[PDB]
């Protein structure tokens, strides 16, 4: 037979029930600017096929990020473009403000409001368990969103979060690997960073939906309530997998494979193993045991599951009781 064919518990036919201009970003007709009125100030950092440089828009002297594109694949700029467009405006999303090219490398740049970003590496050990449910339920109404127009984000990690602590302005950026969400469509499992890659792309299941994105934010939860960055340390994308049965254990990884088919890829038969499921208490210390609650715990465990549909979906993860302190 194949794999078990799978669809989104929620949104599932936003994309449907609208017209193509809203969805084919391969027909969509991007606009440039003048990049002129853009000064470049420093590099905020760089990306596999993105620089980002901190930038004085001149016509306002206002504070801008300018985010230079290796042309490597138009389609990727047009999807990218065409998303942000489209997502332009809801809460916590980073806004793009401008589409500019250098009208001499004619290269592409994305304009965006500036985000005041403290550091991730400071950010640490100062955040309270308060902070973190803030800044937990700030992704998830920027997920919430996101999915609520058809677009899973893809490469939700730490760093595609910018927090403006003293403003406590949160926003979810690089929207670089966000696709359209259609329902019974096969995705490219090389997406997210391989710390946050949920199970459905490990095992290569092609049909996943904006439930990847709340596997990714588990792991971001776990990293930050236990004090252990990365939580799942995998050093490819097979050990990845055989990280997460360390914690969640073969038994349920079993079920997952059987319920969708999902053929198991010869690589796992040496390295997988057997191993129990452990319970979330265990991964308590002294230097976490103020960040963790058994409301954390339980929020956490309906996270981090192995079935994609199972998994909470951004909306009933907004109205779980550790957010009623929020
Ligand atoms: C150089 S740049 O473009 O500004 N990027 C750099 C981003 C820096 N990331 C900052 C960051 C992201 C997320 C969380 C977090 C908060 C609550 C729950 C889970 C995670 C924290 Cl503490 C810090």
């Amino acid at each position: 037979s194949g794999p078990v064919p799978s669809r989104a518990r929620v949104y599932t036919d936003v994309n449907t029930h609208r017209p193509s201009e809203y969805w084919d970003y391969e027909s969509h007709v991007v606009e440039w600017g003048n990049q002129d009125d853009y000064q470049l100030v420093r590099k905020l950092g760089r990306g596999k096929y993105s620089e980002v440089f901190e930038a004085i828009n001149i016509t306002n002297n206002e504070k801008v990020v300018v985010k230079i594109l290796k042309p490597v694949k138009k389609k990727k700029i047009k999807r990218e473009i065409k998303i942000l467009e489209n997502l332009r405006g809801g809460p916590n999303i980073i806004t793009l403000a401008d589409i500019v090219k250098d009208p001499v490398s004619r290269t592409p740049a994305l304009v965006f409001e500036h985000v005041n970003n403290t550091d991730f590496k400071q950010l640490y050990q100062t955040l309270t368990d308060y902070d973190i449910r803030f800044y937990m339920y700030e992704i998830l109404k920027a997920l919430d969103y996101c999915h609520s127009m058809g677009i899973m984000h893809r490469d939700v990690k730490p760093h595609n979060v910018m927090i403006d602590h003293e403003h406590r302005k949160l926003r979810l950026i690089d929207w670089g690997l966000a696709e359209f969400y259609h329902p019974g469509q096969e995705y490219n499992v090389r997406v997210a960073s391989r710390y946050f890659k949920g199970p459905e792309l490990l095992v290569d299941y092609q049909m996943y939906d904006y439930s990847l994105d709340m596997w990714s934010l588990g792991c971001m939860l776990a990293s930050m309530i236990f004090r252990k960055e990365p939580f799942f340390h995998g050093h490819d994308n097979y050990d990845q997998l055989v990280r997460i049965a360390k914690v969640l254990g073969t038994e349920d990884l079993y079920d997952y494979i059987d319920k969708y088919n999902i053929e198991l890829d010869p690589r796992f038969n040496d390295i997988l193993g057997r191993h129990s499921r452990k319970r979330w208490e265990r991964f308590v210390h002294s230097e976490n045991q103020h960040l963790v609650s058994p409301e954390a715990l339980d929020f956490l465990d309906k996270l981090l599951r192995y079935d994609h549909q199972s998994r909470l979906t951004a909306r009933e993860a907004m109205e779980h009781p550790y957010f009623y302190t929020v």
